[PDB]
């Protein structure tokens, strides 16, 4: 069993990103999302699955999906931004298992990732615990 | 724009179901989940989409996915229980747009629905506001 | 250090009680409230303090404060209902340390308590773990 | 009826502040705290009361209480940090109605305020909507 505990840091009081969706991919006996002491906790039944969090800033028409999981017994992450209305977390989470551009991100098994949207706002995931069954990450909204 | 505001009632102190997942289908400009004044609020960009909530009772190894949406300008709902580990809300939400028996449930445009798991516990959805753009439902756990 | 983990069971879809306030009394090095896996977790720095949760049903003009704590190394609980607008949880929590009718409830060190409001709705606290540092209780709204 | 809607910004991945307490003062028919679309919403029955939020970073042994209210029909705010274990939000909220220095902070009717703890970290409140019945503020953690 794996857990990834995520601390969300929203660093800029221009716009406001709120949580809107949390998904579990179906491999590795699935998984769950829990809120624990102000943190998001993704629990997974084995290696080879993932879960996604979508955040939306309605004030500024910005959004992103942050995905966390374990691939071949190593943690991975990705961020997708500049979303169309059709790119829910349900959509994006599932794309990591069959869409080549997404598969490759997962296969990279990254301990950290940062991306900017069209407006220049940066978003980052940084794992603070990178090994073992109980992983930890900061999700940083610039 | 539709909202469906959901109040959860857990009616017996036998087992404890906790929220674990909330998904948005991609049709009709997608949608979001918000927590508002103790209720789960599904917001959708128009008619023809839906969102799902999964709840798990780890104490009693029970779970269910409740789905809410609007089909041809009328609200609908369904519950799936007896879930396999591969049946996350991500999976179940999508099945209402391709799987005949699930398609049929959506097409039923029900204001209320119930189903029991193999353990004999019943779950129900009851829309208390069945018309207009701000719909309301009780999710009742037996 | 003591914890009391509380599972809220809202059993009747007549009215809707939502969480509106959570307080910590100042004795025994204070305490905190956390949300953990859908449960409310009161953590206290020693014996002799408590914390309160207030719930309000705006639909039906009903409300109550449920207080949990440890007195002389034994758990206690109380429920106050039929609240005036001036009886916030901040008010009620503090009354257990100087108001005789409230002091006596605390001194009773109850493992369970049930009360009805003027409308006849029952509210109950039942501790499911009654000894040790990590206590557990159901809060049942009738 | 006033609402004050609060957005929390945690600006540095150094430490992690989590919500631990939310209180309502008893004047002006009291008030409530709700979570709405990722924001903390304080609702008050009129002018002359307030509510407090406490946040704790156990990682770095830091904490603060942020208080928001309306005094003589104008919004006010304060932050207290360098908290003792006996300074819960329950305690601090009440001090604004009897303790001269706290009374004075309320009487200041500030649209913005900041204070630093002994560790050099600054906290701020910034009202983004300063007039009317639906007030809005940023709570910024430095
Ligand atoms: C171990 C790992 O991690 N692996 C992975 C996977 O996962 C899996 O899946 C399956 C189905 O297919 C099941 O669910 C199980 O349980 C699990 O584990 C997957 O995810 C993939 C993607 O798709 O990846 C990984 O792997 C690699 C290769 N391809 C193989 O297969 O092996
Ligand atoms: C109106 C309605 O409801 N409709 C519906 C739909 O939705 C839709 O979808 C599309 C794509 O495909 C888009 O997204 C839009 O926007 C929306 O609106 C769908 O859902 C379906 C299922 O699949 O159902 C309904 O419809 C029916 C038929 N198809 C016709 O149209 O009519
Ligand atoms: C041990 C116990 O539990 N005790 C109690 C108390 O608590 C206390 O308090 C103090 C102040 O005063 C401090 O804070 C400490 O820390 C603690 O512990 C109290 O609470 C009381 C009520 O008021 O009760 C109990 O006790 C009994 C008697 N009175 C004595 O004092 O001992
Ligand atoms: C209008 C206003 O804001 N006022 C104020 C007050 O509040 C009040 O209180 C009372 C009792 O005491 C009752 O609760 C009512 O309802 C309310 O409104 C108070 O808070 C104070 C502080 O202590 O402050 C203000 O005022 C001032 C003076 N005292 C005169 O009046 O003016």
């Amino acid at each position: 069993t794996y857990t990834i505990s995520i601390r969300v840091y929203q660093t800029t009081p221009k716009g406001f990103f709120r949580p809107v969706e949390r998904t579990n991919w179906k491999y590795a006996n699935g998984g769950t999302w829990d809120e624990v002491r102000g943190e998001y906790v993704l629990t997974m039944g084995g290696s080879g699955t993932s879960g996604s969090l979508r955040f939306v800033s309605s004030d500024t028409d910005e959004s992103f999906v942050a995905t966390f999981g374990v691939h071949n017994y190593k943690r991975w992450c990705d961020i997708v931004t500049n979303l169309t209305n059709e790119q829910t977390a349900l959509v994006i989470n599932q794309e990591y298992y069959g869409v080549p551009i997404r598969d490759q991100a997962r296969e990279n098994q990254l301990t950290s990732y940062n991306v900017a949207n069209a407006k220049g706002r940066r978003f980052a995931i940084e794992y603070t615990v990178t090994e073992g069954d109980n992983l930890k990450a900061n999700l940083i909204i610039g």
